[PDB]
Formats: C-alpha cells, sequence, structure tokens
C-alpha cells in the first residue's frame, strides 16, 4: 500500500490528550495546510474541571502564534520555534496496519503509518488515515515508546469556510508576550 | 438519544493505552458477554522494545484469570478482584456527544456516553459506540478527569468462531499462584 495524500484544508473538531496534563481537551479546529496556519477554539462540555477557554491562531509563515481568551479577548503573542508539520502522511512513512472501525453497512477502513526503521524498528509519529479519502482520524507522538500527545479528529468538512478565523483580533496588536494560564481562579 | 444495544458476543482486535506506563499494546480479543469470559492474546507488533507475550483468559463466572506465556504455555492462575463489567452502554448513562469519524463520503457516526451527571459534571467511564450498529469503538476510564486506561477496538466480527479459545491449556492444571513479568 502507498500513502494517500491527505486533504490540505478542512475544519472539524478534535480531542487532544496530553501527557503533560493527563487530560483530554476538546476544541474546534481549522487546519489550513495550504497556508501553514491553524486555529484551535477550545470547547467545553463538562463545566468541571474549571478552566479558561482560549482561541489559538498559529501562522507558521509569520513565525508567530496568538492565544486569545474567548470571553475577555486578551491576547498573548508567542514565537514559533517548531517547524511546520502538516497533517498528511510523509512520503517515507512505514505502513503498520490496516483495520476496520465498526461493522457492516457503516464501517470505515483506516491505515496506520509511522516512522520506523525495520532494523530495530519503533514508531514516533503514528498517523491513522481513512483508506478511500485519506481523512485524518488520529495523530500520536511518542518518545521512547510512551505517549506524549494524541489527537482524534472528527466532523471533518472540507475547506476553510471563512478565512477571517485566522485574522487575530485588535487586542493582539498590543499583545502580551507570554502564555496565559488555563487555571480557574 | 437513548442508548443502543451493543452486541454481546464478538471477536476482533484492540489497542490499549495505559497511563501507568504511557504505552500502547495490541491484542486480539474475544468478548463473550453472555458467558462473562474474555480472551486477550497479546499481539507483537515489533521488537523495540523487548517484552514477552501472554494470552489472558478471564472467566468471571469462576472468579479467576489465567495468564499464559505464548512461547512456552507456562500458566499462572489469578483470582479476579474485578467484578464483571460488560462492554455495553448502561441504560442510565449520560449522553455526551455524537460526531463523525472520517469525512464526507467515508464517514461513520458514533456516540459518546459516560456515567457523568448533569449537576456536578464528573466521570469514571466513557464509551464510544457506533450509532447504526452499536459497535464498540473506544472505552476510557478516568479518575479525577485524568485518563487511567483507554482501549480502541477494531475488525469486529459477530459471534465466537471457536469457544475453545476460552478453555485454558492443560498447564493451567499445575498453575502457578504468582504472576509472570515481561522483560
Amino acid at each position: 500500500p502507498r500513502p494517500c495524500q491527505a486533504p490540505q484544508q478542512w475544519e472539524g473538531r478534535q480531542v487532544m490528550y496530553q501527557q503533560s496534563s493527563g487530560r483530554n481537551s476538546r476544541a474546534l479546529l481549522s487546519y489550513d495546510g495550504l497556508n501553514q496556519r491553524v486555529r484551535v477554539l477550545d470547547e467545553r462540555k463538562a463545566l468541571i474541571p474549571c478552566k479558561r477557554l482560549f482561541e489559538y491562531i498559529l501562522l507558521y509563515k509569520d513565525g508567530v502564534m496568538f492565544q486569545i481568551d474567548q470571553a475577555t479577548k486578551q491576547c498573548s503573542k508567542m514565537t514559533l520555534t517548531q517547524p511546520w508539520d502538516p497533517l498528511d502522511i510523509p512520503q517515507n512513512s512505514t505502513f503498520e496496519d490496516q483495520y476496520s472501525i465498526g461493522g457492516p453497512q457503516e464501517q470505515i477502513t483506516v491505515q496506520e503509518w509511522s516512522d520506523r526503521k525495520s532494523a530495530r524498528s519503533y514508531e514516533t509519529w503514528i498517523g491513522i488515515y481513512t483508506v478511500k479519502d485519506c481523512y485524518p482520524v488520529q495523530e500520536t507522538f511518542t518518545i521512547n515508546y510512551s505517549v506524549i500527545l494524541s489527537t482524534r479528529f472528527f466532523d471533518i468538512q472540507l475547506g476553510i469556510k471563512d478565512p477571517s478565523v485566522f485574522t487575530p483580533p485588535s487586542t493582539c496588536q498590543m499583545a502580551q508576550l507570554e502564555k496565559m494560564s488555563e487555571d480557574c481562579s
């Protein structure tokens, strides 16, 4: 099996697990592969634990990220140290397995890909994409075999419906220069 | 939305994350909800790192787990602290959400349920099950909102092809009382 080409612009929702917190966080996502930008709007279901809701606009072209309190519109601007890393399967990945989620009438077939050298082979980005359309399902990053971060994607709809979602608000002009906490006060 | 009725007998494969270790492990699974028995055969994926493969047979109606070394069939026999908890949606669970996995023209709709409640929004179990079929997709157990374990399921086939998979090997007749590590 060769790697499919993932769509480069879409919007839906995600659930991100982070080792650093032990927790799952939900958000709306806007992924612009064409423009090497991303926007993440934190979503809440349960009111507890108590946390502040943020909006993130990442603009790898301009080497900057903005983080915006969804309520009060406060804005802190920060550097982009990390290099652009798209949601597609890199051409040299290793095919790991293929499986079916669900059952007859409904099911979906996905493939799992990693970066892993047969001669002492282990996997450090692990991507799950659907077979027919190449939609991203899941992305996991591993250090020394242990999960650091894993994101599930869903409710994917193609394209960016309104690119203004990547336009920071006025409040970012005089933006602060360090990350605002999520902790309830 | 009310809770769908998940099939009580099937076999497939799974991938289980554990917060304790931070790692995922693979296995085949045979789930027999009717007879309260589960069989787990650890699947190897790759060396790196090096760990030994067991098979687990869980016979809840007899209060015991067997752990079997796949390379040697050495058996240890372990009392189950566990009480039986089936892979279904408890009638009284809370509806959390419905969403689509995949994308247009290659999509599957699922529902997320928990034992969380409206007034003091707090969980221990969170299942993901398909809307149409009620197949299991994913289970997470959390404490104080933190992930303890999370299992993803796939290649589900209804029924049990060979119920002798639930029958311990004869070596479990002279079982050890104590457990085997992997290294």
